[PDB]
């Protein structure tokens, strides 16, 4: 699709067989889920953001659908306020800006 | 342009007759830069991200180019750790997502 940004470009995103809805974020170099199970290990890292750095739990090798678009890379979990998809798997889905 | 997302959209905006890099940010509702000086009234706002929220001061009806295109928007001055060009701006440059 074409998103334009006159509103949130919010998305449906599928992760362990739940949905859940997720901001297409091009100003986020990861990509932060709310809190949530994932299967596996996890390792750690600090994100920083507007007002400050979280600590967040690092999963690697993670299947997740993007508006039906199939990616499978680094998914962070921790206490971020909304759900977003970063350039780690945008650039899996074949995101790109125009204007 | 079409701008891929391998790296942090960056790029040129002039603004005050200053030349600043500033990041194209679909999940930026505002845009927000850092401290600098701008003319007419301003406000004061919180805007949240992250790691929670920053003061900022609201300036409304500010011109700046982006990337050799003219828009007219809000624009917060304030701590954030990078200039960053929020949805009201690219929308005004004709600004989309698209895969
Ligand atoms: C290199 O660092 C990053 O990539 N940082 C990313 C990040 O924070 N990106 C920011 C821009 C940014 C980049 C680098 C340093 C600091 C900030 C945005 O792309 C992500 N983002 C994602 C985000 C969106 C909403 C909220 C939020 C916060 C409080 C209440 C409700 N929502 C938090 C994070 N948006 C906002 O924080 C915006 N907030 C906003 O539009 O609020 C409606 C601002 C900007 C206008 C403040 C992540 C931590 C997500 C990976
Ligand atoms: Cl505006």
């Amino acid at each position: 699709p074409q998103i334009t940004l006159w509103k949130r470009p919010l998305v449906t995103i599928k992760i362990g067989g739940q949905l859940k809805e997720a901001l297409l974020d091009t100003g986020a170099d990861d990509t932060v889920l709310e809190e949530m199970s994932l299967p596996g290990r996890w390792k750690p890292k600090m994100i920083g953001g507007i007002g400050g750095f979280i600590k967040v739990r690092q999963y690697d090798q993670i299947l997740i659908e993007i508006c039906g678009h199939k990616a499978i890379g680094t998914v962070l979990v921790g206490p971020t306020p909304v759900n977003i998809i970063g350039r780690n798997l945008l650039t899996q889905i074949g995101c790109t800006l125009n204007f």
